[PDB]
């Protein structure tokens, strides 16, 4: 009963440390590791739950599961009702839930399957089987169920050794499946490994041999474990709520990130403007200040679309006010930075001073008046302490709330007109414990389980769990505050500028993409934390929030010079990319430099400059359906397992390949090529040449200067002219940069609207065009053209793999004005005078 091999021994005292006695009293088994592995572990006949009463309908299947053996936890919930909907056939969801209770469950709207599915009896488990090659997916049979109050554990065979999601942690893509614990609790700390940080995302998706994949996704907002053994095999841990589970069948990795998406929401729309490059300090301290950041930018011809401040424009460092000595003039700030074609954002915190003398600060006293804020034991607010000392917390569960902070938002707005919303401090961050007046004692704020939070108990750097939110207690709710802040705040922006909204926040979790970004929050400046934004910007992309980012040079601490250089190559690839720096901090502008990384810097967002038109089509894919924008080589050529582990190098969509250098003092960089030709991106004039792989490593030159970036053959990108913002670069004129394969062909596509506007796709308000390269000629197909695209004009069309140089090159049948051809590179440069909304046709021999 006991010869469980060591790496399926699934721990029979989470809860506590045990003895063997004590163990064996448990009906557990004790076996001392040799050299984490559990001692103390569940035999097979551990007792688990029955199933009874298996009936089937025209949407699944229902049955009642039985325990007759208590838990060691406190209240079991001994008969539960299970339900299997078999969705689509891609998505199979099943519940199991108390039949004779209500309990909290996370708020969310909502030929043969890919997928069967089958139950053993007793012990009790739900198997899921690939069709297609009769793989084991999921197979809960392999540990008890526990289903308690306030403790749910459902564990499950795992397909692989590869497996990644469960944000937000300072981890490797690829997660390490050897007794690791991963825990899911907003948490206001600066990134590092082995803790719970500020957003929690409990997905995953399991690579399978031969490149197929599946997602998970347990839709549960409590305080949790995850419990990764190398068998492999994984367990979900929950502190309370229902079980909700949903499986994506792929079989494409980038399949099951869709149709996770399909369920949490497709990724929201950014404006155009937010594509740009965007600097921020803590210590920009008057508007002459953050003045001249815009002023020595452009005097160094850096572009730079939005100008941000941090804490530093507040009235004593209170929400919706300014001060009147260094930001008298706030608003004619504003106006002058919208008059010079560039947006503005601030920071904005969740937690509202309590302490000014009443009537003297609306947004408290009106949020008094109208019962906004998550109370405690006696009704009254809870009060904390945040950056202006003591605070009260909103609750954005409750509609008054949400309309309070609308009316708070549009009040400002109606001073200072901002553009978009940078939300801090929404894990909630509290600074001392739980409250002023601490917390009581009661089975909310001392858990029968407590999941391996930083700090040991759910009350850390945060607000009590036991108080009270409109929709339920914030021990159910905590890990959604930012994300229903992020809710709040789009819909606040909406409704005050009638254009599309720009927020970021720091805390989030699973669905904040439809509403918002984020960024990686307090980073030190560091080249550890460099290589480590590779991966954690390509995780948030899995998990629908494609518009994310680092601070560029790092937040915390002094950057040097080659490491913001290095930053800043790396960066400008960051689908949010933004400079920010904190308050002792020496200065990391790019115009703080030395000439030659300054030079460096400014190639950096020029070519990001450049890219736009093709970064705002590859955002326009991931809104319209669920597309990662920046992407690992995995998801991209999953059949491919030596792209399984990598995770230095990104993708952006398809067809451009990044290779950073990541540390000091290199001038050369290895990276993964997989199957074809990559041509080097610096072939194409902007104001080896080509790599032929069949999957393999590649070594690299990269001076501090460069970075490598690689288009696939296959593949064309639109780009357009220059500008120091996206006011100006828009106006400019587009080119085509065309990668031929072998055999002569290539595709890409263009979305183009207004930039701006709301509900663009539903009225149909944008310009689509596809490019297409065959037999030695390159035309456009115009899927649809309004207003918006028209007058968009092509001057310049660069083919790269060309073999044999040209006699003639024809624009719509005339001899062009004029064209170079590199036998060196295999570089055509053609100039032309087409539009992009009007048939073309160019072609050569
Ligand atoms: C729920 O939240 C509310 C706030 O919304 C919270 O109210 C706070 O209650 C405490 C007392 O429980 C108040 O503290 C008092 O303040 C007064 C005046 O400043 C003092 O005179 C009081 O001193 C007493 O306690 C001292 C101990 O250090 C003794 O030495 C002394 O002799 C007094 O007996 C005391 O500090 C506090 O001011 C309010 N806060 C606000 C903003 O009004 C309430 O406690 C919360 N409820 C629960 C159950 O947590
Ligand atoms: C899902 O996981 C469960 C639990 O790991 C698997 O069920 C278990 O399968 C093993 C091996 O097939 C069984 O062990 C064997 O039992 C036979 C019969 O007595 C014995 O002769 C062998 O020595 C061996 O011990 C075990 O009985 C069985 N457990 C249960 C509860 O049924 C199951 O195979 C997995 N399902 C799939 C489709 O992979
Ligand atoms: C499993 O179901 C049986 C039978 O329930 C009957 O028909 C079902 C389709 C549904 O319509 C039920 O309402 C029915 O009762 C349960 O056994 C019955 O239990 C009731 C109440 O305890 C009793 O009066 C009947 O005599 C029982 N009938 C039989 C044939 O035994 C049983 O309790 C269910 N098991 C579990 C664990 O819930
Ligand atoms: C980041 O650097 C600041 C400033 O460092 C100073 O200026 C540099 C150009 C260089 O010449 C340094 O050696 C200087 O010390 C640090 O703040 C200083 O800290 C030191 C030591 O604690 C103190 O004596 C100075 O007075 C401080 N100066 C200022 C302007 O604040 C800061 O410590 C550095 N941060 C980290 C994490 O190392
Ligand atoms: C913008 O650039 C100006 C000019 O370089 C900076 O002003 C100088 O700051 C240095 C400090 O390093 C002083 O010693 C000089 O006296 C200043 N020169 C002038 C002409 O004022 C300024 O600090 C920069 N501002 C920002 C916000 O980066
Ligand atoms: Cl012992
Ligand atoms: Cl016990
Ligand atoms: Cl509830
Ligand atoms: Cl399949
Ligand atoms: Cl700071
Ligand atoms: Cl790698
Ligand atoms: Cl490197
Ligand atoms: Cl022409």
């Amino acid at each position: 009963q006991c010869d469980v091999p060591p790496n399926s021994r699934f721990d029979c005292a989470p809860d506590k440390a045990i003895t063997q006695e004590q163990c064996e009293a448990r009906g557990c088994c004790y076996i001392p590791a040799k050299q984490g592995q559990p001692w103390c572990f569940f035999p097979p006949s551990y007792p688990s739950y029955k199933l009874e009463n298996l009936s089937s309908s025209e949407m699944g299947y229902t049955a009642t599961l039985t325990r007759t053996t208590p838990t060691f936890f406190p209240k079991d919930i001994l008969t539960l009702r299970l339900d299997v909907m078999m969705e689509t056939e891609n998505r199979l969801h099943f519940t199991i839930k108390d039949p004779a209770n209500r309990r909290y469950e996370v708020p969310l709207e909502t030929p043969s399957p890919l997928y069967s599915v089958e139950f053993s009896e007793e012990p009790f488990g739900v198997i899921v089987h690939r069709q297609l090659d009769g793989r084991v997916l999921l197979n809960t049979t392999v540990a008890p169920l526990f289903f308690a109050d306030q403790f749910l554990q459902l564990s499950t065979s795992l397909p692989s050794q590869y497996i990644t999601g469960l944000a937000e942690h300072l981890s490797p893509l690829m997660l390490s499946t050897s007794w690791t614990r991963i825990t899911l609790w907003n948490r206001d700390l600066a990134p590092t490994p082995g803790a719970n940080l500020y957003g929690s995302h409990p997905f995953y998706l399991a690579l399978e041999d031969g490149g197929s994949a599946h997602g998970v996704f347990l839709l549960n907002s409590n305080a949790m474990d995850v419990v990764l053994q190398p068998s492999p095999a994984l367990s979900w841990r929950s502190t309370g709520g229902i079980l909700d589970v949903y499986i994506f069948l792929g079989p494409e990795p980038k399949s099951v990130v869709q149709q996770y998406l399909d369920v949490v929401g497709y990724p929201f729309m950014p404006p155009y403007w937010g594509l740009g490059f965007h600097l921020c300090r803590w210590g920009y301290s008057s508007t002459a200040i953050t003045r001249q950041v815009v002023e020595n930018m452009t005097r160094a011809h850096f572009p730079l679309d939005v100008q941000w401040n941090d804490l530093d424009y507040m009235d004593s460092r209170r929400d919706f006010t300014f001060n009147k000595d260094g930001f008298r003039d706030f608003p004619a700030m504003v106006q002058e930075l919208h008059q010079g074609g560039r947006r503005y954002m601030m920071i904005v915190d969740p937690a509202i001073s309590s302490s000014g003398p009443a009537g003297s600060y609306r947004p408290y006293d009106e949020g008094l008046r109208r019962g906004v804020f998550i109370t405690n034991e006696t009704g009254q607010p809870l009060i904390g302490k945040v950056w202006p000392g003591s605070t009260a917390f909103p609750d954005f569960t409750n509609p008054t709330a949400l309309a309070w902070w609308e009316d708070m938002v549009a009040e400002f707005h109606d001073q200072v007109p901002f553009d978009g919303m940078w939300i801090d401090m929404n894990e909630p961050s509290n600074f001392i414990r739980g409250s002023e007046d601490g917390c009581p004692n009661n089975e909310l704020e001392n858990p029968p389980y407590v999941p391996g939070v930083v700090g040991g108990t759910l009350q850390a750097a945060t607000i009590c769990a036991s108080s009270h939110q409109f929709l339920s207690t914030h021990y159910n709710l905590h890990n959604l505050y930012g994300l229903t802040e992020a809710i709040a705040s789009h819909r606040a922006l909406v409704k005050a500028r009638g254009t599309r909204p720009f927020v970021i926040s720091r805390s989030t979790f699973a669905g904040h993409g439809r509403y918002a970004g984020h960024w990686t929050g307090d980073v030190w400046s560091s080249w550890e934390q460099l290589a480590s934004s590779v991966p954690e910007i390509l995780q948030f992309n899995l998990l629908g929030v494609p518009l994310v980012g680092a601070d560029v040079c790092g937040f915390l601490g002094n950057t040097s010079e080659e490491l913001c250089v290095r930053w800043t190559q790396l960066g400008a690839f960051y689908p949010f990319m933004r400079n920010h720096n904190s308050l002792l901090s020496l200065p990391q502008e790019p115009y703080s430099f030395s000439e030659p990384a300054q030079q460096a810097m400014r190639k950096a967002l020029t070519l990001r400059y450049a890219l736009l038109p093709h970064l705002y089509t590859l955002f326009h894919q991931a809104h319209v359906a669920g597309e990662t924008v920046a992407r690992p080589l995995f998801l991209e050529f999953p059949k491919d397992s030596s792209t399984w582990t990598v995770d230095h190098q990104l993708l952006w969509g398809e067809a451009l390949l990044i290779t950073p250098v990541l540390q000091a003092g290199k001038a050369e960089v290895t990276g993964y090529f997989p199957l074809g030709t990559w041509y080097d991106l610096q072939t194409v004039p902007i104001e080896e040449p080509a790599i032929h792989s069949e999957g393999q490593w590649v070594t690299l030159p990269a001076p501090l200067d460069t970075i490598n970036v690689h288009l696939r053959a296959g593949y064309i990108i639109p780009l357009q002219g220059p500008g120091l913002t996206t006011t100006e670069s828009r106006q400019q004129p587009m080119a085509l940069a065309v990668a031929l394969t072998k055999g002569g062909e290539a595709r890409g596509e263009l979305f183009w609207d207004d930039g701006e506007s709301l509900e663009v796709l539903e009225r149909g308000a944008y310009t689509q065009v596809i490019f297409l390269a065959r037999n030695n000629t390159i035309v456009n197909e115009l899927v649809r053209v309004t207003s918006e695209g028209a007058g968009l004009q092509l001057q310049k069309v660069t083919v790269l793999g060309v073999a044999t140089a040209p006699q003639q090159v024809l624009s719509n049948g005339v001899p062009v004005s004029n064209f170079t051809y590199s036998p060196d590179t295999k570089v055509l440069d053609i100039c032309v005078s087409l539009l992009m909304g009007e048939q073309f046709l160019v072609s050569w021999c």
